[PDB]
């Protein structure tokens, strides 16, 4: 795979989760632990990735294999469940985008 056909193949996808709104909204930069007050997060959460990290990734060719993009966007969305109590908006935001991505995903994981 060409790093510009993968970006041109999978940019959309991300497209999609910046589309959901206000749902995307906690995901579009790195949790910050300090603004935040929760000090515990890096604690349970040894791997962090959010869309701006994604896109960067993304935009400079750093995926050599679509399932890479994927595995990303999966730990996006399993640090934000594993973190988070399930009655918080961020978790049902969480859960949201996931049912995007798998909608989006899908056919251009058949495409490629
Ligand atoms: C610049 O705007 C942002 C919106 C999300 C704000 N925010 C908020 C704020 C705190 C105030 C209460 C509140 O409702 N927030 C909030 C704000 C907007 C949302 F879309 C949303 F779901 C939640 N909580 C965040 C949680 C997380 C988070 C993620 C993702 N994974 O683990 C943790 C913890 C990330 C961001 C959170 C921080 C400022």
């Amino acid at each position: 795979f060409k790093p510009e056909e993968l970006r041109q193949a999978l940019m959309p996808t991300l497209e999609a989760l910046y589309r959901q709104d206000p749902e995307s909204l906690p995901f579009r930069q790195p949790v910050d632990p300090q603004l935040l007050g929760i000090p515990d997060y890096f604690d349970i959460v040894k791997n962090p990735m959010d869309l701006s990290t994604i896109k960067r990734k993304l935009d400079t060719g750093q995926y050599q294999e679509p399932w890479q993009y994927v595995d990303d966007v999966w730990l996006m969305f399993n640090n934000a469940w594993l973190y988070n109590r399930k009655t918080s908006r961020v978790y049902k935001f969480c859960s949201k985008l996931a049912e995007v991505f798998e909608q989006e995903i899908d056919p251009v994981m058949q495409s490629l």
